[PDB]
């Protein structure tokens, strides 16, 4: 099991290219094992990354004989993983929606679901992972067949946690209000709802039983000793090096081609064989955004308007329950430029209200966020999400 | 009993010293019959305003007529109202209570902490009512003490809910939890979980927004003065109002409202309060002094360190974010205030807490984010104490 003891989380400013260009310069440079929670992009959007203790005094005199401002959001990475693993150690209503869970938990959370749920929910089986797991999407219908439909998923990236626990908690949430909330009802009675919680099994996988860090898929790559293709940017939409890296070894490796892995792929059939999404929604963690596209160039959407006043009513009625701040805006503007990330895709198959959702927080956990913060997390993101259902199901 | 239906609240945005007092105009117009929630203040300094269902047509033409932005908040106060309408284990935390169930809590809290928790009254109100405070100790007599008190602003309920919450917290704690147990051992906590009895019965009773004591003014049609103006430090001076009918009016003279001179009265016959802890919503603030002045406390590095650790305790929890500084530059220039007082008195732990939200709900937070402010306020609280118990 990979530890972290005195491992530091840092923000770097980076006020200019030149500065940008300095930071890739240490990104280069292997021995240093660093690890980018959010990687080189333009002159401010900040840098975040993971160095390992022996090479912090390194990392930090470069910075400042450069003039890099930088802070550390995090002085002790082991301290909130040894408080993660501490607050982890029957029906769905028994479940505990306030921890976070392995993937076999989930898996077994699907089927007491279904079986508590039969005429609302069943399970699919969209493909099996690289390493042969399962990939398993939970469908919410009243009827029909191929009905318009809303796809969610989360955990695309294995190790943004609160992401597939806030996923194993809107199940619940669907079940508990489908019948009893009116207006929440109306949605189910005439769209269906696809949620995919653990979107890449193996990485969810890999993050209980090695590494807490991963975020890639678990594929191996032909003469490299780095394993796994960003999923985020393997879709074949704008894919490249705009926005993505060649480096097997990188966190954004967009792999060979797009559609290399089967986690992507098995969604990509799926939606092509369904033919019917209306919305799809892909959710990360961190930063507090929701986004339309695109990710690759700058050229507005042609339905831009629309996406951007439904996204500011959905980041408005999030921030009614918390007043949890979310921006928004194309992925371009709102965060960096990306190359092949899935709603770009998305929308060019032709689903409008392809969205994007980065949930807490803003750098001081990063994707090691408390568990006491899943259920919050959860119940904001869900206002969201019945905003652009609503918008979904009335305005088509 | 006054319902709020159709009632907005507005925040009103002023960009310089000409605007602010155009929106102090408003102050002035008893017949608009406003409802400050966040009083004019410098520019750049949010207004918060309730506007009554039959005045809302007429301020919003003032305001738009005069160049004035603004965005409408709250849409209908009554919403989140009828939203909001045996042992201390099976009290309800998680709901408002009124005054007699408090203090019948106070009496179920001592009965079953009989060596831990006692209940003390330290005066009564200008209508008569008994003002308590509950003292956890664990032996000695005036030991060095933590004061923490809610509730001086009736309306702001989460904090009374909030104060419920510590006492039985306090309870579960001593003798469990190490880090707490430590603190008790040394150190006595008073805590006044209503700070103004009145108020609180006439939120319950008549006006949920009510916000002053319930002393008559010699002279005016207006009732009650803010407690939160009335203490002897920077008395009557800029930051509070001498109009009897306003949030914010500080009364005749410091001490007036004899719910603080209790207080005072207490402070100073006790003479070991080592911290004092006042808490109001709304805000997500933690402030230390001055709030009256420019001039930074002697202390001040020493408490901004120490707010900065308590904000990031307090966030771990649920993620709510608060900011910190003296009153003065974290919210605004008030007059009179509590920890102005506390800390010319040589209090140096003198803070106060302005708990959630920043506005969508205010002072009307569902009774479902009780615990989790109660829980997350605590952790900011028990930063404190361990900085009063291990750096005196
Ligand atoms: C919309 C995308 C491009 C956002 C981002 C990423 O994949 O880099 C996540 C924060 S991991
Ligand atoms: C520190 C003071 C000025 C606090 C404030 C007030 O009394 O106005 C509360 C937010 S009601
Ligand atoms: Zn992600
Ligand atoms: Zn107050
Ligand atoms: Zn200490």
């Amino acid at each position: 099991k990979e530890d972290f003891v005195g491992h530091q989380v840092l923000r770097i400013s980076v006020a200019d290219e030149a500065q940008v260009q300095k930071v890739k310069e240490l990104e280069d440079l292997e021995h240093l094992q660093l690890d980018f929670w959010r990687g080189p992009a333009h002159p401010g959007s900040p840098i975040d990354v993971r160095v390992p203790f022996p090479s912090i005094q390194a990392v930090k005199i470069f910075l400042e004989s450069h003039g890099i401002s930088y802070e550390t959001m995090i002085e002790d990475v082991q301290s909130l993983l040894d408080e993660e693993q501490e607050q982890m150690f029957r029906s769905t209503d028994t479940f505990n929606y306030a921890t976070y869970h392995t993937l076999e938990e989930i898996y077994d959370f699907l089927d007491l679901l279904v079986a508590e749920n039969p005429h609302l929910v069943s399970k699919i089986q969209i493909g099996n992972t690289y390493e042969g797991r399962p990939i398993y999407v939970l469908k919410f219908s009243t009827g029909g067949s191929k009905r318009p439909a809303i796809w969610i998923d989360t955990g695309i990236h294995s190790r943004e946690w609160v992401t597939q626990a806030s996923g194993v908690w809107f199940a619940k949430k669907i079940t508990q209000d489908y019948g009893q909330d009116a207006a929440f009802t109306a949605i189910l009675d005439t769209l269906d709802i696809f949620l995919e919680i653990v979107t890449n099994p193996d990485g969810f996988a890999f993050t209980h039983s090695t590494n807490r860090m991963w975020r890639k898929t678990r594929s191996h790559t032909a003469g490299s000793l780095c394993i796994g293709v960003d999923p985020n940017r393997n879709w074949d939409a704008g894919f490249g090096l705009s926005g993505a890296s060649s480096n097997p070894c990188s966190e954004t490796y967009h792999g060979k081609f797009a559609n290399s892995e089967v986690e992507v792929k098995s969604i990509v059939d799926f939606v092509k064989d369904h033919g019917n999404i209306k919305a799809f929604i892909s959710i990360h963690s961190y930063s507090q955004l929701l986004m339309y596209p695109y990710g690759y160039k700058t050229e507005p959407v042609p339905d831009q308007d629309e996406l951007d006043q439904l996204s500011k009513a959905a980041v408005t009625a999030l921030a009614s329950l918390y007043g949890t701040k979310f921006n928004y805006g194309s992925i371009i503007k709102a965060i960096y430029q990306a190359s092949g990330s899935t709603i770009d895709w998305t929308y060019s198959q032709g689903i409008k209200y392809s969205f994007t959702f980065e949930l807490r927080d803003t750098g001081r956990y990063g994707f090691l966020l408390p568990a006491s913060q899943i259920i919050p997390t959860a119940k904001e993101t869900w206002l969201a999400l019945l905003t652009i259902m609503e918008h979904t199901l009335n305005h088509p």
